[PDB]
């Protein structure tokens, strides 16, 4: 049904400077047998980044052939492994960096992309969920409720049963959630399939970089206290929740327990959690869970542990009985 513990799988929105670009140079797609490593290690839901532009290279037009079809490629890959999938328009509110709502990038676009995506992916088993826009932030922040209405709306002519995960303004911050999140409220969906979905780091700024290390201040319940005004508001407004992203170093320990505390918060109250990141390319980067020679991935055993426990029937939080 709705698996607690899944991993982001990031590479297809690489290098946004390069449109088209190439695969296998800016920008990458899970190789074969990629998904057996994970699927081996029981996970078994995956969010994966799509660029817009790369998926449409002009507005109210068909998806590209050759980047519609390796998305199509990775569908195959995740149903033939046990893996089900969250499609993320990883895009900030924005198509070639203009802000949905203005005049170059009406909400009618923005719904005909969405429209576009049910309509090839509605039938292909291993699609779980689409998450239909990825940290909205700045002066996209204002519009943003209107135009996530159009993605809704767009959605919904093809697909009237899965999940629509919805983020917030503000990078989706589950910390700052309560100060902007009102405007949501006027969000409908007709399937009552609705599902808002928020961030967290937890280095000192939020933002994921992390330039320094836990600190002597270092309090193991910050990944708690980040996400309470989030799963609060949920409660408060009869709302289901959902964290798109979160991600620690390997280098120290403290990360862990803090990881570990979150992952325990979040189990209580039902909100699946997308870690970020795996990959097929990532390299170095300080958060990545994909395995690497010289590297060890604690982070992995973690979830490991949680991905055990009983799934909920639905995504939390339990409404007040």
């Amino acid at each position: 049904s709705v698996d607690l513990i899944g991993i982001n799988v990031a590479g297809a929105e690489f290098t946004g400077g390069k449109l088209p670009g190439k695969h296998g140079t800016h920008y990458f797609f899970p190789p074969e047998g990629y998904f057996e490593y994970w699927s081996e290690q029981g996970i078994h839901t995956v969010r994966f980044p799509l660029k817009w532009e790369r998926l449409q290279p002009s507005l109210n037009a068909e998806l590209d052939d050759v980047y519609a079809s390796l998305v199509d490629d990775m569908l195959d890959q995740a149903k033939e492994n046990d893996i089900k999938v969250i499609l993320d328009v990883h895009n900030y509110a924005r198509y070639r960096k203009k802000v949905i709502g203005t005049e170059d990038v009406p909400v009618s676009a923005y719904q005909d992309l969405m429209e576009r995506i049910a309509k090839r992916w509605q039938g292909h088993d291993a699609l779980f969920a689409y998450d239909i826009m990825n940290e909205p932030y700045g002066s996209a922040d204002k519009l943003w409720p209107a135009a996530a209405q159009a993605g809704i709306d767009g959605v919904r002519k093809y697909d009237k049963k899965r999940p629509l995960l919805i983020e917030g303004a503000s990078w989706s911050s589950a910390a700052r959630w309560p100060r902007y999140a009102d405007e949501l409220l006027k969000l409908k969906d007709p399937a009552d399939n609705m599902v808002f979905s928020a961030h967290v780091f937890i280095d000192e700024d939020a933002s994921g970089s992390y330039k320094k290390g836990p600190g002597k201040d270092f309090e193991p319940m910050i990944g708690v206290k980040r996400v309470e005004p989030f799963v609060n508001w949920l409660k408060e407004h009869g709302k289901k929740g959902h964290i798109g992203e979160f991600g620690i170093p390997n280098d120290d320990e403290r990360w862990l327990d803090a990881m570990d505390k979150l992952l325990a918060y979040l189990n209580e109250n039902c909100i699946p959690i997308n870690y970020w990141a795996a990959g097929p390319s990532w390299g170095n980067y300080k958060l990545s869970i994909e395995p690497k020679d010289g590297e060890k991935r604690p982070q992995v055993a973690l979830l490991k542990k949680y991905a055990a426990k009983d799934n909920c029937s639905d995504f939390g939080p339990a409404k007040a009985e």
